[PDB]
């Protein structure tokens, strides 16, 4: 269940970490770009298939923080991603990775989103980072790395997200604010602007407090 990262995505954590040390804010802009993308993938498949979206009716992206255990979750209901795509697509690159090498060497924070590799700016803010995945072909499995190996386990809870994709980031020390409703407000309302999914946020009404999904874009 133990896996290496390839060379590869070594060298890029590297060098995503080490490039944006001073706009850390960025991971979220990643995360939501990245949960888009899996809601265009499975839009597309229910041209075609009648029953893509059977799994799970809505096309949304729920954030949701967890200060008391210093989690932030970034959850979809995209196209997922079997066992093997977690593998694969989370610890090997393709195809123009190598060009990509010295690009990034030689701003560098639109060259991570031409590329489509900002997941990795989630080490930014995070010591781990978890990725709960549920795809149409498959069952649910646990993705978890603390970047210096990770491991894919099929997930005892089962079938929780009925399909889709959750990013589950054990924040940094350093990173706490990331878990303040007011600055994830903020960020997601920045960054979420030109989504085409709906996005909300777990957040706090008031003379008692009820908590709800307040929709950000
Ligand atoms: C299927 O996508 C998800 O489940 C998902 C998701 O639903 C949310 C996310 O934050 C991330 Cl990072 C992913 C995985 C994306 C990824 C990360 C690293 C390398 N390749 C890929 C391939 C890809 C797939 C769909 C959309 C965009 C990219």
């Amino acid at each position: 269940e133990k896996f290496a990262f390839q060379a590869e995505v070594n060298r890029m954590m590297k060098l995503i970490i080490n490039s944006l040390y001073k706009n850390k804010e960025i991971f979220l802009r990643e995360l939501i770009s990245n949960a888009s993308d899996a809601l265009d993938k499975i839009r597309l498949i229910s041209l075609t298939d009648e029953n893509a979206l059977a799994g799970n009716e809505e096309l949304t992206v729920k954030i949701k923080c967890d200060k008391e255990k210093n989690l932030l979750h970034v959850t979809d209901t995209g196209v997922g991603m079997t066992r093997e795509e977690l593998v694969k697509n989370l610890g090997t690159i393709a195809k123009g990775t190598s060009e990509f090498l010295n690009k990034m060497t030689e701003s560098t924070s639109e060259l991570i989103g031409q590329f489509g590799v900002g997941f990795y700016s989630a080490f930014l803010v995070a010591d781990k980072v978890i990725v709960t995945s549920k795809h149409n072909n498959d069952t649910q499995h646990i993705w978890e790395s603390d970047s210096n190996e990770f491991s894919v386990i099929a997930d005892p809870r089962g079938n929780t997200l009925g399909r889709g994709t959750t990013i589950t980031l054990v924040l940094k020390e350093e990173a706490s604010d990331y878990l303040e409703l007011d600055t994830i407000k903020n960020l997601v309302k920045k960054y979420s602007q030109f989504i085409n999914f709906p996005i909300y946020v777990w957040s706090s009404k008031t003379g008692k407090t009820v908590w709800d999904w307040e929709l950000m874009n």
